[PDB]
């Protein structure tokens, strides 16, 4: 049986290759997580297709119906056997599927465009002429949405009812909207794409202030899949091989333009 | 049925309050680790009796009886139904109780007395004027064993043959060693607990460089209990709501001294 492995859209996790169009299957990717993919199959010892997740999105459940979308819901409802991806570890997601142990510590970060006047969350929160968001699905809207931090909270407050919306359906639309907005519109993500981005040309953003949480990436399995146990103890071989460091290493910043 | 938590005294996780003999039970004990089992406790709805390892170890199997020690091993031989203590998420441990995702990140650190010309682990390997070692026992010994990269071998390499031994028997001994040599020993520990003993009097030591490596600590229990799945929600819940956060801030930097 070949394992069918839902991923992301994501730099530097899975990219297209730049010569994809001659390439065929999972050749045509590459990326931090493409790589991550063919270690851990080779230890488990499958073999796997990758997938890009149909809606592009990372998962979350709707509130009406409450129904998963993204790669959750490829999970959920049996239409992939593995998420490979930069899938944050949640509680509300621990109760529909299995998490392998972190194979990535990240935490919600901000970026501005440089000469931007902003060094925290809460410079944020005290002013209204930059407008701010999150990708607007996922793990950090999630993340404002129930925080009961008083900072985090003026500024959910702020982000709901912005008008025009001031969310996102991609990274690649986050960090546009920062370059293009003249210092107007800063963009609050994940520190390592963040930290990724801010390595390459045009080189014009940066990460500014500490991460307001910390948390980490897991391979998701569906609940009870066989799956789960020898990808676990794969992450952690590889952890203790340094070989989550040497990808990281690989990726970001050999990957360094600026 | 009251579940049996073992720890360790290890400070700021698990320390004797001022007037313990004057206390009983749990009240006897305060920190960072009474602190979360507390959360967790109330989160899981347990009644619980902290008690401390008997051996003061973290956990490993010996060679030659192939017996296991320390935390690790009244968790396999059924001494305890939980551990909520420092303890490393590793491999070798994973294959033989369960671990919680980790509730804090950290990495092995260089510890050094403050002008010590050292500034990363390289510069360890590469002179002898400085003698550096780990804790006798645990993951950072063991990740040094191990290590297949040239910089971490040489030093093990080195390490090993050390004599007189360069290993100590607790981090209190490391941490005096490096205050009494006058800058002639390093000392490789973890960090959150490198962090910790920076801000404490009388302030003349420093953590310098990078981490070696980065890996977690969580909550273990035996294979297949009950607790498990309940705990390891609780440890995220407590991660989302900010307060493994607030716990870190109280224990190591509002009582800090330097
Ligand atoms: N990792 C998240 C998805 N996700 C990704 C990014 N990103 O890659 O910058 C982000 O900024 N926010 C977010 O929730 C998840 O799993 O929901
Ligand atoms: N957490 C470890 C134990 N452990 C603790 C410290 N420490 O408290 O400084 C250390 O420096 N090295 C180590 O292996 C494990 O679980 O074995
Ligand atoms: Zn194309
Ligand atoms: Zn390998
Ligand atoms: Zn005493
Ligand atoms: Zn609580």
């Amino acid at each position: 049986k070949t394992v069918v492995v839902t991923t992301i859209l994501e730099s530097p996790y899975v990219m297209m290759k730049k010569n994809h169009e001659m390439l065929e299957g999972n050749e045509r990717y590459e990326g931090y997580c493409v790589d991550l993919a063919a270690e851990i199959a080779k230890h488990c010892g499958f073999k796997y297709k990758l997938t890009i997740v149909g809606d592009g999105k990372y998962g979350a459940r709707d509130a009406d119906t409450k129904i998963w979308n993204g790669m959750v819901g490829e999970l959920v409802y049996g239409k992939a056997d593995i998420a490979i991806a930069p899938l944050t570890i949640t509680l509300v997601r621990e109760e529909v599927i299995d998490f392998s142990k972190p194979f990535m510590s990240l935490g919600i970060s901000i970026m501005i465009k440089k000469g931007t006047p902003i060094e925290s969350a809460e410079d944020l929160s005290k002013q209204t002429e930059i407008a701010y968001g999150t990708l607007d699905s996922g793990s950090t809207k999630e993340f404002f949405r129930r925080s009961k931090i008083a900072v985090f909270d003026k500024m959910w407050t702020y982000m709901r009812s912005a008008e025009p919306s001031v969310f996102v359906r991609t990274t690649a639309e986050g960090v546009a909207r920062v370059r293009k907005s003249k210092g107007k519109y800063a963009y609050l993500l994940e520190s390592t794409m963040n930290e990724y981005i801010e390595q390459r040309k045009p080189c014009d953003t940066m990460k500014v202030g500490g991460n307001l949480d910390s948390k980490g990436y897991g391979i998701a399995t569906p609940k009870g899949s066989s799956l789960g146990t020898p990808v676990n103890l794969a992450v952690l071989k590889l952890s203790e091989q340094g070989v989550l460091d040497k990808l990281k290493n690989k990726w970001w910043y050999d990957k360094g333009e600026c």
